[PDB]
């Protein structure tokens, strides 16, 4: 019954919560065994993220989350990685319960300005009962639309194996050994002006009062920069 920080390497993740005040838990406190209604180890050992649709939201989102936010430097969220080189997150997990909207985001690459100011998400792994859509943003200024990458057949409760990789300004998005790519720096050179961090957890795409809540699980989670 050990807390997730004992089962996963959370030394370079902080946790963002869907409580009224959108509390954050540090890497160190995750390692010490932080657990709550929003974040816990289930009977199957999974790191489990729960968030209600009525939860608190961050300053630039309509939606609540129980979600890890990568910290290259666990003591400074303004230290983030760039477009050049290779940057890889791998995970395995499942979504157990959806809100009324039937949509959550279970993994991301998020952009950020050099000064820590918000920038657009780059990759969003959107889960629905029957499909994961690994969406890649076109433009670094947040305008335009997203490039969709549909992986159909993935159901509620099914185990997915996922990888999101950036190598030299190209995003490679993988679900169960099936990989698609989007050259994001090639769509917009402006992406070279931004930095990036991974996210993984449960970002609930429903903020309605009667929308219920969602549960997402992870069985493995690793990040590498090379
Ligand atoms: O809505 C936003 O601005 C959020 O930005 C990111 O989280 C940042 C936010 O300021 C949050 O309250 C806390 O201070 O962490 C910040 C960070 O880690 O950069 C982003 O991860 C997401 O929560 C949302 O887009
Ligand atoms: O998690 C995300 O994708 C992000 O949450 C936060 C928002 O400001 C926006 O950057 C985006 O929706």
């Amino acid at each position: 019954a050990a807390a997730p920080g004992k089962n996963f390497d959370l030394s370079h993740w902080k946790l963002q919560l869907p409580d009224a005040n959108t509390t954050e838990i540090s890497s160190a406190n995750l390692g010490l065994g932080y657990t709550s209604q929003y974040f816990y180890t289930d009977t199957d050992g999974a790191m489990t993220f729960w968030a209600p649709t009525t939860g608190g939201t961050t300053a630039n989102s309509s939606y609540p989350r129980s979600e890890l936010r990568e910290m290259l430097d666990p003591s400074n969220s303004k230290v983030n990685w760039g477009w050049q080189g290779t940057h890889t997150m791998k995970l395995s997990g499942k979504t157990v319960q959806l809100p009324s909207s039937g949509k959550i985001i279970v993994a991301q690459i998020h952009g950020i300005m050099d000064d820590g100011t918000n920038a657009p998400p780059l990759v969003k792994a959107v889960f629905q009962d029957g499909q994961l859509d690994m969406q890649v943003k076109q433009n670094s200024d947040g305008t335009g639309s997203d490039v969709h990458n549909y992986f159909t057949g993935i159901k509620l409760g099914d185990l997915y194996n996922m990888e999101i990789r950036v190598t030299d300004g190209v995003a490679y998005v993988t679900m169960n050994g099936d990989t698609r790519s989007v050259d994001f720096v090639g769509k917009d050179a402006g992406w070279k002006n931004l930095k990036y961090y991974f996210k993984a957890g449960n970002f609930v795409q429903d903020n309605t009062s009667t929308g219920g809540s969602a549960i997402a699980k992870l069985y493995s989670l690793s990040v590498s920069h090379s």
